[PDB]
């Protein structure tokens, strides 16, 4: 049995040639300024380029295709990877597989918390594609925060950081737990997306044994309209401020992959923030394709076609 197996993202530019087109993807149409591109670029050198992030993706589609193809015997996936915001949009995604004569799909998009912003709308735009072509059948993957396999690798990361740290700072350490921000509007639709962060950070601060955490938001676009909040710096002020805290531990648990997001807007952003106020900084490593994130991944899948 052939099945495709399409991989979504938010994505990341491939080259800096594309940061201009994604940028303004990103912004609905709205070409940034110069001095905002030029600002865009400049993050992306401070992390060392854009280069490296796009290649995670690719290679976290790779190798669930194989662990998913290694661990049972009864279908043969192919994976497509589509993405959001550059190239191969999903819409291109969906076209070549049904040039390759694929009839039935399975996706997971590479955020685990549901949300109507993104995993809806990556669904949907992928099932309206499908049916635009006709003869292929996708089944969708909603959210999967709450597989066991992913907290397990988050929870062990957290329980590393603090057995690592001085005496001092694990008796006052605050843990704080984040995904991207999403226009406030989406509760007008009872989106579950905020619950699912809270149960996120919930299951991985119990695992790890945290009794003092907070959820924040982060890398929050900027519209008229209010975003989800508080974002992760005014987060870590509020909190260094209501009890002091001495070190400050970052589980962006939206995020699936070192990107921008993560290496500038906590690695520095955040840590412009405990460096300012002397609480100590940590930020545990990204799943990115780690064997154990994959396996995770491929036990979702698996799950969500009943085996
Ligand atoms: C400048 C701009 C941005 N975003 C928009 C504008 C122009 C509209 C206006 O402000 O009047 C527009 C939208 N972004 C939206 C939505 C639903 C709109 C309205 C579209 C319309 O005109 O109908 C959603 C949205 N946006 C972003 C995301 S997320 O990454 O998935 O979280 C999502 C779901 C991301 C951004 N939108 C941005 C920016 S940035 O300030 O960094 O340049 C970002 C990082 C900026
Ligand atoms: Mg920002």
């Amino acid at each position: 049995k052939k099945m495709g197996l399409l991989v979504m993202a938010y994505g990341t530019p491939y080259k800096e040639e594309d940061i201009e087109r994604y940028y303004t993807h990103i912004r609905r149409g709205r070409k940034p300024e110069p001095e905002m591109l030029q600002d865009l670029k400049d993050r992306y050198e401070a992390i060392g380029g854009i280069s490296p992030l796009a290649q995670i993706t690719e290679q976290q589609a790779h190798n669930l295709e194989q662990h998913l193809n290694e661990i049972q015997d009864e279908i043969t996936f192919k994976a497509y990877i589509g993405l959001k915001h550059i190239e191969p949009f999903i819409e291109d995604a969906v076209a070549e597989m049904h040039k390759d004569g694929i009839t039935e799909a399975v996706s997971i998009v590479l955020a685990p918390h549901f949300s109507t912003f993104s995993v809806q709308s990556y669904n949907k735009r992928a099932k309206e594609e499908a049916e635009k072509l006709g003869g292929l059948t996708i089944t969708s993957v909603e959210s999967w925060y709450d597989e066991p396999k992913f907290v397990t690798y988050w929870v062990d990361r957290v329980k590393e950081t603090y057995a690592s740290m001085p005496e001092d700072e694990r008796e006052n350490a605050m843990l704080i737990v984040s995904a991207c921000s999403l226009p406030e509007k989406i509760k007008e639709f009872g989106d579950p997306y905020p619950d699912q962060l809270h149960e996120s950070a919930k299951l991985i601060a119990e695992g790890a044994g945290v009794s003092e955490y907070a959820v924040g938001w982060q890398s929050e676009g900027n519209t008229p309209d209010p975003w989800l909040g508080p974002d992760v710096q005014d987060l870590t002020r509020d909190l260094f401020e209501q009890k002091g805290y001495q070190a400050f531990v970052y589980v962006p648990v939206g995020f699936v992959a070192d990107h921008l997001e993560v290496l500038y807007d906590n690695d520095y952003e955040c840590k412009v923030v405990t460096d300012d106020i002397g609480a100590s900084y940590y930020r545990p490593e990204m799943p990115n394709a780690k064997p154990e994130f994959i396996d995770a991944l491929a036990t979702v899948v698996l799950k969500k076609l009943g085996r």
